[PDB]
């Protein structure tokens, strides 16, 4: 029954998924708002702690208590250099117990601080409780995913959230590895088979080359840039669009954060429209001093908008390339990762820079990490027995 059961875990960065492998399928589960994937996000309140969606959705209202971004703190010691470059970036506290960092906030009403691993367990307790909620019956074996660059002790500390979150970790495996066996990349019988997974998710940016050799995963490189993803795009929007109000009423918007903060998350569902119609329209009520701000943009604007931006996501691909000793017509395989996969100028780059070459792109690139991991697990609970 539950013990027969494993569920495969995508612990992202900026929003987590979880599947399930069952009666020759993978069902990608839905959270109770009906989401395929939820916000790495945990809200600490007056009354509540907020995990996901509910997490998300209050963070313009309470940005000193809503953590997120844990896994760029996990496995860290506090005085790494990605650790101090990253906290003049974030509206919480990170504080320093022993070289260890951990997250101050307020919980009601009382000074409470956290290690990455608890608040990255609270997230996994979450898509537990996704997962429990979809099969009728609790399930704790799970396989969770982490970048293939992540150290030994990232990895220990991904394993200890998935601990403290009441999960048997069965595995911890690479999210690129993931998304290859997600298309059955490992399942081609003999011979080296060398695959390209193209990441760009919401804040982070990954290329990997992987080798298959009869089953057997090689990382052979990993590239890209850790601060560039679907956020920057959103933001490029804000910018324009900040720029259009001042030539429509010469008044600077910039300043007031609600009016910024509402701009923001209609450009980031006008950015999705882009993505499947050449246009999208804006439609904001009263969004500063009374004046609606109702709108449109082209896929074309939208691309020059954003143009250095994609054109920047070729360097990593070269760069991995090199340090694999590859050239292109020497992939096999080119797998697209992360939501922001689906914009349309992103594939042609990719497809154009390996030479007119097909794209795997048929399983919703934000939830092919899952969907391996989730094959994973039931490959792994199987042989457990
Ligand atoms: N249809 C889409 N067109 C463009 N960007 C998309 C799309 N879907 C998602 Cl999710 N994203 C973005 O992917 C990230 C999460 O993986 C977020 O930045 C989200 O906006």
């Amino acid at each position: 029954m539950a013990k027969a059961a494993a569920i495969g875990i995508d612990l992202g960065t900026t929003y987590s998924c979880v599947g399930v492998f069952q009666h020759g399928k993978v069902e990608i589960i839905a959270n109770d708002q009906g989401n395929r994937t939820t916000p790495s996000y945990v809200a600490f309140t007056d009354t509540e702690r907020l995990i996901g969606d509910a997490a998300k959705n209050q963070v313009a209202l309470n940005p000193q208590n809503t953590v997120f971004d844990a896994k760029r703190l996990i496995g860290r010691k506090f005085g790494d250099p990605v650790v101090q470059s990253d906290m003049k970036h974030w509206p919480f506290q990170v504080i320093n117990d022993g070289d260890k960092p951990k997250v101050q906030v307020s919980y009601k009403g009382e000074t409470k601080a956290f290690y990455p691993e608890e608040i990255s367990s609270m997230v996994l307790t979450k898509m537990k409780e996704i997962a429990e909620a979809y099969l009728g019956y609790p399930v704790t074996n799970a396989v969770i995913t982490v970048p293939a660059y992540f150290n030994d002790s990232q990895r220990q500390a991904t394993k200890d959230a998935g601990v403290i979150a009441g999960l048997n970790v069965l595995r911890i495996i690479n999210e690129p590895t993931a998304a290859a066996i997600a298309y059955g990349l490992d399942r081609t019988g003999k011979g080296e088979r060398n695959v390209l997974i193209f990441d760009l998710g919401g804040g982070t940016f990954d290329v990997s080359i992987l080798t298959i050799d009869d089953g057997i995963f090689e990382v052979k490189a990993t590239a890209g840039d850790t601060h560039l993803g679907g956020e920057d795009f959103d933001n490029r929007l804000v910018n324009h669009f900040v720029e259009e109000f001042k030539r429509k009423h010469k008044k600077d918007i910039s300043q007031n954060k609600r009016a910024v903060r509402r701009l923001r998350t209609a450009c980031e569902r006008a950015k999705r429209t882009l993505s499947s119609s050449t246009q999208a329209s804006l439609e904001i009520d009263s969004l500063f001093e009374g004046i609606d701000f109702y709108t449109s943009i082209t896929r074309a604007r939208f691309e020059e908008l954003c143009s250095d931006l994609f054109r920047s996501t070729l360097e990593p691909v070269e760069k991995a390339l090199r340090d694999a000793k590859l050239d292109k017509a020497q992939i096999h395989d080119l797998v697209l990762v992360g939501g922001s996969t689906r914009i349309p100028k992103v594939q042609k780059l990719l497809q154009d820079f390996f030479n007119g070459r097909d794209l795997n792109k048929s399983i919703n690139p934000d939830e092919a990490v899952a969907y391996g991991a989730a094959v994973q697990a039931a490959i792994l609970i199987k042989s457990t027995r």
